[PDB]
């Protein structure tokens, strides 16, 4: 998707600034801001003139569209509720935020300017309120038309200016600059997940990674095909590949953007193109959905995408783990023992619980960096939905620092996780008769047996967990597809490590 | 259960103290601390003779039998092992002393004399140490043998004594004191959990709590009988009720420790003293476990058992909200709309969602004791054992200080929690068309959900909800039956505010 | 619900009429219709000059909103899209109005004139616009909050004027007339399907009967209890009831607007108020909506609702068999034989084919009427969405003249049904090797075999069966609840036979 809207942040008068369409908010009781007031007084009084007919009660998200109005070089006002409190949520900011670009979307005006500026949001200053506004903003302008005969009429709306006081200026042009780059991220993320699975397959994700460092000349790729994956011993990757025509990949980026002498910090991503839970076969209701089970690896590239865009003074490694789970007549069976690229053994009880069987040998791969984190990301289980539902990512680690990272970069970017424990009392439903682990750990926490399992392979280093089973696409309604989420938590956490 | 056990706390030299078995520990590699070796000394090095010809390798809780040996007054001494580290954690810990106990369990001997005052346990003083072990002990100590026409063989072992430093010591026997206590709560707990639902319904509860008001003259008791809570108002307790032959019954236990101007703790327990499900009927396959759904209540009277016997300062309130859920001719449907005590209406969506209900208009209830802080604990979702499997209760709050304690209290007991998240976005997933809630929120975040429907009736105070699905009981097995949980948590909670 | 909405039908010029809001139609490529030029000419060209800005693209239901305009007495202009094609289709056209009136709710305006006169529609004139205009308008009015503690705030709109030119303002002010009692039926039948179970029970529908007497004089109810059917002999309805706490009811509606020597039409509705299923019980989840399994018989409430306000000269009878369907110990059994009123033998395999053991019975009463149609309605087979969906009616019947009436009435009032044929050869599979019918007829066929079971309690008179079980409600989203249909098909098909 080429995005392509242009933002831009000026400290000029909102009364006299030349645009199609100037936003305004407007809160319950009619009540007006300081921009309302001075539009308003440029008008001579003509918006609260409109707004005592009644029609807009102000409540967050209304509109009232108004077309031209006395004084003004606006073509149109666009009334936008606040609600009745001084200061928003997050939620409610960004319902706002996409209520406007709802309006405009449909509106003829090649630009709009939005005079927002005194919208209060709880414990967000100038940078922030302005990364959840662009974030938001540029993220609701995503459009996967690829397949559609009849595609999208192209927007008219290709200039947003946000305006701001002089003393914010800057910190809300640093917030829309990351912002652009994050949501530009997750565009791809986007695109990758939505791509269906007879396209988005290991070697058409290595094709893309490829692309993306034509595009970007800090970046270095190289594609590992399953002939090296044999040499490297990486037993377990190998055996959910098996099963199906598709050759797996080990898909590795780089980026130096710091001295050689800072350690790096990893994203694993798990990218199983499709999961059919192989000889334990899933259910056909709602099968297709499991084309976004590749959503963890295009988060890797994704953050990467606004890593390399903002040029951020960080060494980032991705290994995105790519395969297809299909069954045949040579897929791996129930009861299989395989010897993992650590050596550990690991007995398949059930081939459904794929994801950590590419990731694990993907976690002893790290090692090699010599990282400061590593941080897996995979659409890994079910259970993970039960306990924190579709809205909240799940998360576990080794290191109780790097978990709080990423617990406080998910609260900035509003892409919240969750801890979950890895007790060593839950280690033990691992425990098999007949190899050094198995797989699953039975129906009691299975998000975390998941968790421990991978564990098992992180020992070396500082390491966290993210379960996007639930965050990582939107199943049904008109909305149906990936999110792009954890890109927005990923790329903050690395901004906070690159000051 | 009459438990009994006698724990004594003595400063005396092991090698020369009259007892029928004496018990050291042994490390890996046949190492010996300072009391073993005063011991073997004693002996003439008769202990290190044995040890020497390898039976005992000494890993946690494997154990090796003596006889009588020179120069002690010991009957016999029981070495166990401790494993090869410096410090135990807390499993280690309680295996070895439940290992100690199967031992002691099985001999004639009328006493024993624990010298395990040298283990080491991660991040525990002499008093921390002393609640887990003779917690474990006393707690090992119970049988439920109610329904068994053949008794289990009466125990000779009647007494047992920790010996400790004597600048030790009153840790030790303040942490002992306090262990018993929790220890003996624990036992009504399970006992009330395993009697079966045709004997343990509400009314027998209110009889129980009569007559735990008769063995402690600190404690009040009032039991509210249907006609009392239609009077009050509780639309939906009455409607989990009203299925049933069985009357529902709200108990209301009270004791004031601390002077009139202190502000009182509550518990409120879930005491469905069987879930059928309702109209929503459950199915088959291992519905008896259904009997432990009033675990909840049940550790209601374990907590206040165990703080009348230490007759802490705190003014404390228990509400017990009990009642049987049947399906019938006149059994509440689904659809079905009420209105809680509150005033909130809700639409029972499922009838298997019927702790909330009971729970809900004993929390508006609670609001009459102007509460310092409120906690529930409710066997209340499936999805718990999911989220946190069997071994840790799921935490829930809307006050971030009153959860902290109980996570601190959880810690330090060995009866862990972990919370999981109320955010607001969680909370439409209750709406209804129909009413002001819905009773459920569907197959994503069903832990979460169910604290969020309770969260609407504890505004007025500082609540917390743990939910204890996974914790209270043990489903198969040799070892089937209630745990006592979370009785230590909630007593180590209480004691806390006590200081 | 109150409704309440006036609606009236003038001559006069919209570019001088006095109104809060002007609607205009506006089509593709900003085309203008004679109303809306005529409008457009009296501004002065400022509705061309803003149509000519771009932000209103005319697809149907898209809108732009005006405030005061140049010489004009409406307050505000409303312009709403109507397509590029010359002739709007049903759904459309309700669409269209559907958006206007979305618009409407939203504004502070007290009344609203709509000069959408210049519309066509495939199909119908100016009678058969105005009747599926405003009963679009009337039923989307509806509003059902009586359990909501948080009422909706009451809506500014009281007046809704239709543009009509002279020659065509008799019709559309006929049309009109009987839209709007048809949408007073449909609330009155969603307000009952709507209400929950414990509420709406058997004895609440009789006393609704006399509260609808009590409105209309020319109505007479008698309600017949559990006594007077077991007199009647009607064993079947019996059975159904048996289970519950509640008693049944059979409430006789009769309106006598024609000659004594006219024979009556009779509508037979299923009322079962709540159905478990019974002995044979249903799965817990959805169980909630069988809340809507007596919105058979709560549109002959609704249908006799807008004919007692038409004051129809036709003779009706109405028949609610009410009962509602319990496990319980005293329920019927899978197995169990009984006698209906026709002295028909049934064995009944299934508890949940419970409908249709109300209906017949309920058949064989009809008979004393000498009836000239008998209609029955009833939610009665989930095969029924499997073979038509949520849309469409299911229709079967024993007269090839009454079916063909039913769906030209269908067809007409936009509330369509489709036959499906009761072929002798399905009648087997209701063979019972126990007594004269089974209830049910195996997995092939089902709505059909419901159909030939119902079939052999009206040999004697011309008879027809709608099964509304996926047209009586909605399932889910926000618009969850009762949809009032069949009564805008059996309004349809009365005001037919009154002619
Ligand atoms: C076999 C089980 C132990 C693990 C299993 N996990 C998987 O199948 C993963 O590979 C799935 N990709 C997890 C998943 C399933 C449905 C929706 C979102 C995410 C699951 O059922 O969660
Ligand atoms: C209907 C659902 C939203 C809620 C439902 N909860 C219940 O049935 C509770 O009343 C049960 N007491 C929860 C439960 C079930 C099985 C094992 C332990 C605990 C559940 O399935 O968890
Ligand atoms: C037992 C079967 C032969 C008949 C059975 N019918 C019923 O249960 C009816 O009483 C139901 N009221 C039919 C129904 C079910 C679900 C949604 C809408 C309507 C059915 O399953 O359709
Ligand atoms: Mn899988
Ligand atoms: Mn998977
Ligand atoms: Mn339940
Ligand atoms: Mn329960
Ligand atoms: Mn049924
Ligand atoms: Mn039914």
């Amino acid at each position: 998707f080429q995005g392509g809207m242009e933002f831009l942040v000026k400290s000029v008068r909102p009364e006299t600034l030349k645009t199609a369409t100037l936003v305004l908010a407007v809160g319950e009781g009619r009540k007006l801001g300081a921009s309302a007031k001075a539009v308003d007084d440029a008008t001579g009084g003509a918006i609260s003139a409109v707004l005592k007919r009644g029609d807009l009660a102000g409540k967050v998200g209304q509109t009232l569209l108004l077309q031209s109005l006395p004084n003004l070089k606006a073509e149109r006002v666009l009334l936008v509720g606040a609600g009745k409190e001084r200061e928003l949520g997050d939620r409610q900011y960004r319902k706002l935020a996409s209520a406007v670009l709802s309006t405009l979307k449909g509106l003829a005006g090649a630009d709009a300017a939005l005079a927002l500026g005194d919208l209060a949001v709880k414990g967000r200053g100038a940078h922030a309120k302005a990364r959840l506004l662009v974030e938001t903003l540029a993220d609701g302008l995503y459009v996967f038309d690829r397949y559609k005969s009849q595609k999208a009429e192209p927007l008219k709306l290709k200039k947003l200016t946000l305006l701001a006081d002089k003393a914010d200026s800057a910190a809300v042009e640093q917030g829309s600059k990351e912002a652009q780059a994050i949501a530009n991220g997750m565009a791809l993320t986007r695109d990758l997940g939505n791509l269906p699975p007879n396209v988005c397959h290991p070697t058409f994700l290595g094709e893309q990674a490829k692309g993306l460092a034509k595009e970007f000349k800090s970046l270095k790729v190289e594609v590992l095909d399953e002939k090296k994956l044999r040499e490297l011993g990486m037993g377990s990757f190998l055996a959910v590949a098996q099963g199906s025509d598709q050759p797996p990949r080990l898909i590795i980026l780089q980026y130096n953007g710091a001295k050689k002498d800072q350690a790096p910090h990893v994203l694993v991503g798990k990218g199983i193109t499709f999961d059919t839970g192989g000889i334990s076969l899933k259910p056909g209701l709602g099968m297709d959905e499991m084309k976004f089970d590749m959503c963890g690896a295009a988060s890797v590239f994704g953050t990467f995408r606004a890593v390399l865009e903002l040029q951020l003074p960080i060494n980032l490694v991705g290994l995105l783990a790519c395969a297809e789970n299909m069954p045949s007549g040579g897929a791996t069976r129930p009861g299989d023992i395989v010897t993992t690229m650590s050596g550990q053994t690991v007995e398949i009880l059930n081939t459904d619980a794929e994801g950590r069987l590419v990731l694990c040998d993907a976690l002893t791969y790290a090692e090699r960096f010599k990282p400061q984190s590593v941080i897996d990301i995979a659409t890994l289980t079910g259970a993970c939905i039960v306990a924190l539902g579709s809205n909240t990512s799940g998360l576990m680690g080794n290191n109780e620092a790097l978990v709080r990272q990423l617990l406080k970069a998910g609260e900035f970017a509003d892409d919240r996780a969750w801890q979950l424990p890895l007790f060593d009392e839950y280690q033990e439903q691992l425990d098999s008769p007949f190899a050094d682990i198995a797989n699953i750990g039975g129906p009691k926490a299975g998000t975390i047996t998941a968790g421990c399992f991978l564990s098992r392979f992180a020992k070396k280093y500082h390491w966290a967990h993210l379960d996007i089973a639930g965050t990582a696409w939107i199943s049904g309604g008109k909305d149906k597809g990936a999110t792009g989420r954890p890109v927005p938590l990923l790329t903050q956490y690395l901004l906070e490590r690159a000051k």
